[PDB]
Parts: C-alpha cells; sequence; structure tokens
C-alpha cells in the first residue's frame, strides 16, 4: 500500500517517511533567460538534526526531464559519489551515481533503469569538463569504476587525501567517510546501508536517502578542507597527489601480463632443483633460498593472475607509507625477486613493448640540495661521481689515481654517514654489507674527513641532533609528525619524501603525455616507472618518458639535476 507507493519511480517505502513533491525550480537556459522548471523530487517526513541537503531527484527511463540538466550550467565545483555493488570493478557494476550541486536536491541516477544514452550527456559533459572541480571520497575507487565504464573525468578534489595529508601519518585509521564527516561536520551517516543490498531493481528510501547525504556533504568538506589545507601550506602536494588518482587508475586498470610459459617452466625447475636439494642433503643456502622462492612466490602469484587475461591487477596505495611512497599489495611488487631470471616472467600485450626508466642517485642529490653542500653541488654540475668525490677526499688522491677499490670504500662511507651512523656502525656496516674489513682507527678518519669537508652535510646533522623536533616536511611541504625523535628517521624522511613528490608528479606529467600515442603506465616501484606502447611510438614514448621525470625533478630542485636511465625492453627483467 504505502511500501509501493512510488514503484514508478523504483522506490520502496519502508517506513513511510518519504513523500514526494513537485516545485518550480529557477533555472538558467544557455539563451540566458531564466526557465522556471517544475520538478519532482523527493524528501523525508521526519527532518534530519543537521542541515545537510537530504532531498533528491531520481533519474530513470519514465521520467527524464532534459531539463535538469541545466542545473549543472555556470557550476564550478560539484560533489561526485557512487554506490557499487561491491568491490571489485571487474565483477561489480555501478548502482547509483549520485551528483550534489550547491542549493540543489541531489541528482541521483538509477543506473539499472536507464537505458537511453541521451540521459547521461549532460552527466558526461560534467565530468569531463576540467573546469569543473568534482569532490569525492576515495577517488580511486570512484574514478576506477567510472572510467572501467566508459566514463570520462578530470580535476578531482580527493577529501579521503586532503583528509589524510592533513593527519601527517598521525594515525592509521579514521579516514572513512563516516569518521571525516563526523570530525568536520558533527554528522553521523546511516553507514548500516553499506552492507543493504544494492544488486536488486529497486532501492527502499533509506538506502537513497543515505546516497543523496553521503554526495551532498562532499560540498561542506571541500570548503572546509580547502581551507585547512591552505593554512598549512599542503596546497602543492594535495594538488599533486589529486591529480596523480588518474595515472594510479591507469596502473590499476592497466595491470601486467604474465608469460604462463616460462611460469611453469620456471615452476618446474625450481621444483626440481629442491628435490635434487633434499636428496643431497649448501644445505642452508640452496634448500632455504629454492624453498622460499618457490613457497613464497611461484605458488603464491597464479593466484593473483586474472583467468581470463593472464594479466596482475595489483593495489596501489598513495598514502599507506610513512615517507609518501608508492606500496602494493596482493600483490606486492616489491617483493618479487629483483633477478632477470625471475621478473622475465612479466611481459607487455601483443604489439607492444616496455620502456622502464630510472633515476640514478637522486637521493644522494636531494641530501645535496636541501643541505646546499657546495662540494656536492659543484661536483654534480661538472658531471663527477659522489663516490669518486668522496675517494677523492678520502685518498688525497686525483681522480685519474683513483681506482676500483677506493669507489667501493667510498660507496659505503657516502651510505653510512648521509644517513647518520657514527664511526663505530661505519665499520659493521662496511665489513657487513660491503665485504670490507676496516679498522676503527681508519673509521674514525672517514667520520672527520667526510664531516670536514661535506659542511652543507655536517650543518645538516647537527642542527637535526640540536633541535629535536618532531615535525618534518619535503620540498614540497608534504608533512609528518614523529611519535618520538629519531635522529636517522628524521634524515631520511626529507629525502625519501621528496622522491615520493618527484615520482608522483612524474606520473601526472606522464599521463598527459602519453595521450597523443595512447600509452600506457603500468607500474612505479623504487625509483623506477615502467609503461608499454606499441612498438611504432618506440622511440618516442622513450623521449616522453624522460622529459617527464627530468620536468618533475626540474620542478623541485634548483641546484642540482637528475639523470635518467632508460631503456627499451620487452621483459621486465632486462
Ligand atoms: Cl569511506
Ligand atoms: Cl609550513
Ligand atoms: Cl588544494
Ligand atoms: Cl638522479
Ligand atoms: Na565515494
Amino acid at each position: 500500500e504505502i511500501t509501493k507507493k512510488y514503484i514508478k519511480d523504483n522506490i520502496i517505502n519502508v517506513d513511510d517517511n518519504i513523500i514526494k513533491k513537485k516545485d518550480i525550480f529557477k533555472l538558467k537556459n544557455e539563451n540566458n533567460e531564466i526557465t522556471e522548471c517544475a520538478f519532482e523530487y523527493f524528501e523525508s517526513k521526519k527532518k534530519f538534526d543537521d542541515d545537510i541537503e537530504s532531498r533528491f531527484f531520481i533519474i530513470n527511463d519514465n521520467n527524464y526531464n532534459e531539463n535538469i540538466n541545466l542545473i549543472y550550467k555556470d557550476i564550478k565545483y560539484c560533489g561526485l559519489n557512487i554506490q557499487t555493488t561491491g568491490l571489485e570493478v571487474f565483477d561489480e557494476n555501478i548502482r547509483l551515481i549520485q551528483i550534489a550541486v550547491e542549493n540543489y536536491p541531489v541528482i541521483i541516477y538509477d543506473m539499472f533503469n536507464i537505458n537511453k544514452k541521451d540521459i547521461l550527456d549532460g552527466l558526461r559533459k560534467v565530468l569531463e569538463n576540467k573546469n569543473i572541480i568534482k569532490i569525492i571520497q576515495n577517488g580511486k575507487f570512484d574514478a576506477k569504476f567510472l572510467l572501467h565504464n566508459n566514463f570520462k573525468i578530470e580535476n578531482i578534489f580527493d577529501t579521503y587525501i586532503a583528509s589524510k595529508l592533513l593527519d601527517k601519518n598521525k594515525n592509521m585509521y579514521g579516514f572513512k567517510l563516516n569518521n571525516i564527516v563526523e570530525k568536520y561536520l558533527n554528522v553521523i551517516l546511516d553507514k548500516q546501508q553499506q552492507n543493504s543490498v544494492w544488486n536488486n531493481s529497486l532501492l527502499n528510501n533509506n538506502q537513497l536517502f543515505y546516497a543523496a547525504r553521503d554526495s551532498s556533504c562532499l560540498l561542506k568538506l571541500y570548503k572546509k578542507l580547502k581551507e585547512e589545507i591552505k593554512k598549512e601550506n599542503l596546497h602543492i602536494v594535495n594538488d599533486i597527489e589529486n591529480k596523480c588518482i588518474l595515472p594510479i587508475c591507469d596502473m590499476e586498470l592497466n595491470g601486467i601480463k604474465v608469460d604462463l610459459e616460462n611460469l611453469q617452466k620456471s615452476t618446474n625447475e625450481i621444483l626440481n632443483e629442491l628435490n635434487i636439494e633434499k636428496d643431497n642433503l649448501i644445505s642452508l643456502r640452496n634448500y632455504r633460498r629454492l624453498y622460499k622462492l618457490y613457497s613464497a612466490f611461484y605458488l603464491k602469484l597464479p593466484l593473483h593472475i586474472n583467468t581470463k587475461t593472464n594479466k596482475i591487477h595489483t593495489t596501489f596505495n598513495q598514502l599507506k607509507t610513512f615517507s609518501g611512497r608508492f606500496s602494493s599489495e596482493k600483490p606486492n611488487l616489491q617483493q618479487i625477486p629483483r633477478q632477470k631470471n625471475i621478473r622475465e616472467i612479466f611481459i607487455p600485450n601483443d604489439n607492444n613493448i616496455f620502456i622502464i626508466a630510472d633515476f640514478k642517485q637522486i637521493e644522494l642529490k636531494i641530501a645535496a640540495e636541501i643541505t646546499n653542500d657546495e662540494i656536492m653541488l659543484k661536483a654534480y654540475n661538472n658531471n663527477i661521481d659522489l663516490h669518486t668525490l668522496t675517494a677523492s677526499i678520502i685518498t688525497k688522491k686525483n681522480i685519474p689515481d683513483i681506482n676500483k677499490e677506493d669507489r667501493h670504500i667510498a660507496k659505503a662511507i657516502n651510505f653510512g654517514l648521509i644517513y647518520g651512523m657514527n664511526y663505530v656502525n661505519l665499520k659493521n656496516y662496511a665489513n657487513t654489507y660491503y665485504g670490507l674489513n676496516m679498522s676503527l682507527d681508519q673509521c674514525l678518519y672517514f667520520y672527520n674527513s667526510f664531516f670536514e669537508h661535506y659542511k652543507g652535510i655536517y650543518k645538516w646533522h647537527n642542527q637535526v641532533k640540536q633541535k629535536r623536533a618532531l615535525q618534518y616536511s619535503t620540498l614540497s611541504n608534504r608533512k609528518v609528525i614523529f611519535p618520538y625523535f629519531s635522529f636517522t628517521k628524521a634524515l631520511n624522511y626529507p629525502v625519501q619524501g621528496t622522491c615520493a613528490d618527484i615520482l608522483k608528479l612524474a606520473l601526472v606529467d606522464l599521463y598527459d603525455n602519453l595521450k597523443d600515442i595512447n600509452g600506457k603506465i603500468i607500474l612505479c616501484v623504487h625509483d623506477e616507472i615502467i609503461i608499454e606502447v606499441n612498438k611504432k611510438f618506440q622511440e618516442e614514448a622513450l623521449k616522453i618518458l624522460v622529459q617527464s621525470m627530468e620536468n618533475s625533478a626540474s620542478y623541485f630542485l634548483k641546484k642540482v639535476k637528475c639523470e635518467v636511465s632508460v631503456k627499451i625492453a620487452e621483459n621486465w627483467g632486462s
């Protein structure tokens, strides 16, 4: 009776708390004359104890009023959300699309009851329009869905990113829509409706008020978060991370293909090697090595292979690391052995080839930039290697008299001392990881000599030891707050954090430059980016990738020049 009162709009009345109203809304047609059009919208009887827009339009085949698309005129921003039937974008569907516009009830597109393309025309224009901001909670999740369903979208403000950056890695939890709204608005949403059934072709009135309020609330969060971002000078990083959403969606939708031939083959190889070692039993070495490399990889990897496409679609995390670097899970691309024997199982698609680029010594160059160390900066500008430079200082030799053994000792000194080791730790570090046999009298000479010449590094280290601060920033002003002071983590953070800024910005510029040649971004790990392109744009994509990374480094570094090592390859092991 009341339960089916609005079945023509595909709505179930679960508690008699929904009325259909019809009123005259003032609009402007493209001819700049005010067309007052009457619209049917829904509203609750029991009013909500807050100020969020809880009314909503619903769009379907039987009530579509084309004049609805006139609310989208001369708008600069709008809240955007979707409701899905599940988490996996390949196995699920978009149930709803909600667009909240300032002062108007939310426009809800009933996707399960729309079969005319002309209805979604006004929608696609808003999504594509680079001049309208779309405010989103979890933009990766929602953009990933829209992209996979042939929706184009540009210009995004993720409230999750703003909230995560404002927290400065002080918390792991508290970044769901419900928590954010309770903190910045003191409103509690009916989160119970997450577990409701979105698969049916009917929705109840409670599901639709949640869909409206969880989209309009974005309009108020944007105003508060936009402001806090500015008061914390986080606009540069927040802008880079928002633009980096689309590249990351690219990397997850594209996935990376696997060559099941060499996978099965190599699997049998390691299996037989394990059997042989078991019979002979060298013991610990070959047995533990082959056992771990077998079970912790050759057996787990097949589980993530898409059965139909032979592709792996990892999950890239944008803001879940301390430094700000990317991380991945299911699978964890940095847990794959860095060996050519194993990495050659990942191949491009048919008629395509990989282009792989890395930075040489970006971390050490960043340290020289932020410390204004003159000897290091002058040496890099003369294209003198930093390990040769340190070898020159330690041995007092001229570059023509420096042998490979000198540069090896210099590598240990540089990586050990720049990041805050003392001479006693340097000895253990050197003998352990480099195979040297230095004495404490030598390492104390290295320590005193290193900081006697690298006066920028010494001033850097000394001031950090003195202030014992808990707040640190990067060159993008990505901020973090330590629970307690740690010398080595304070030195490492600005360096590693700045790498994250440079790589992420490189993916933004790269994602734009690759449209001409329909290039695909595949993966970013450590200091390395991988793209896939058709072989005819091989030589052209090489230049784009290098130029993108170099332009990014140029954005942040003014006194030192990065160096990109690029190579075309058919497999990841090359
Ligand atoms: Cl959420
Ligand atoms: Cl600041
Ligand atoms: Cl911003
Ligand atoms: Cl570099
Ligand atoms: Na969302």
